[PDB]
DNA sequence: AGACCTGG
DNA sequence: CAGGTCTA
């Protein structure tokens, strides 16, 4: 009872709730869909994590979102946790508002959203957002989840072990900088990946006046933020853009892909006017981008991860 | 337009 | 072959 991950059945009074209805949130739709990689559904309808340097399991009802935090001396979160878990799901930004712009605006969202509702954007932090996604060229969920993991498991503070899994946090800059990282995240199957993240983690630190560099971009408008983090090595357009949107507060910013673009082609029937080729590219791609943005508005962003999700 | 790294 | 990035 003690021991493991909790559920909200076996030690209720360790629980504490915040008001949330599932139309503004739903954990299975947000959590492992591709924006962090570190939560995992341990008991179901249960998700465990590292949220604010702690680990955290989330469970939902129809109107609560019930959350525990492991620290000692077991006890329900605070006001003030609860604050750090809200601030994680910007449950500010109210989605039956941008849902209704979005789809009196588009008649096509407004048919898939029907079914696909408490999809929002999570409020990661900056470093972690950037070497997770450094990881995600040529890897599906799964891979990816599986390779921030061991890295998280090397180079990451060890937080709390519940039953056989042992919590880190995600590795700090100094630690990804370090002597032979890379060699030690081959060994991790991280493959050519394993560079890039040595060599973005040392130009940080070492070129762009380290940590206070990527965090101050929140500030920083979309456009230079973009700009700023396409120097470091393995970030390009796409992966930047995954970081403005997840990390950096840019709702605007769209990271095209692919996948992206088989949706505007059959849900738009989308095709590039500006740009001479006819498939994808850096040209076409920044069209598409302009395009879902002249579409829905300033959260672009989050209104493409709910037709994202819609399309499993 | 290839090369870079590996499981599904 | 996979959400891309880097380079010729
Ligand atoms: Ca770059």
């Amino acid at each position: 009872s003690e021991f493991g991950h909790r559920t909200l059945a076996s030690t209720p009074a360790l629980w504490a709730s915040i008001p949330c209805p599932r139309s503004e949130l739903r954990l299975d739709l947000v959590l492992p869909s591709g924006q962090s990689f570190r939560w995992r559904e341990q008991s179901p309808a249960h998700w465990s994590g590292v949220l604010a340097d702690q680990v955290w399991t989330l469970t939902q009802t129809e109107e609560q979102l019930h959350c525990t935090v492991y620290r000692s001396q077991a006890s329900r979160p605070t006001p003030d946790e609860l604050e750090a878990v809200r601030k994680y799901f910007q449950l500010d930004v109210t989605l039956a508002q941008l849902y209704h712009h979005w789809g009196s605006v588009d008649s096509h969202f407004q048919e898939v959203a029907q079914k696909f509702q408490g999809v929002r954007l999570l409020r990661q932090d900056p470093i972690e957002c950037l070497f997770s996604f450094i990881c995600s060229s040529c890897n599906n969920i799964a891979r990816i989840t599986g390779m921030v993991e061991r890295l998280c498991q090397a180079f990451g503070p060890r937080l709390i072990q519940l039953d056989d899994v042992t919590y880190h946090g995600f590795p700090s800059l100094q630690a990804l900088a370090g002597p032979e990282v890379e060699a030690h995240l081959r060994k991790l199957g991280l493959g050519y990946r394993a560079r890039y993240v040595s060599a973005s983690a040392r130009a940080i630190l070492e070129e762009q006046g380290g940590l206070a560099w990527l965090q101050q971009l929140r500030e920083s408008s979309y456009e230079e933020a973009h700009k700023a983090l396409c120097i470091l090595p393995g970030v390009g357009t796409k992966v930047a853009d995954c970081i403005c949107l997840m990390a950096l507060d840019k709702p605007q910013a769209v990271p095209v892909d692919v996948h992206m673009w088989h949706i505007a082609q059959r849900d738009y029937s989308w095709h590039p006017t500006t740009s001479q080729a006819k498939g994808p590219s850096p040209q076409t791609n920044k069209e598409l981008g302009n395009f879902f943005r002249s579409l829905w508005g300033p959260y672009a962003g989050w209104a493409f991860a709910v037709l994202f999700s819609a399309d499993l």
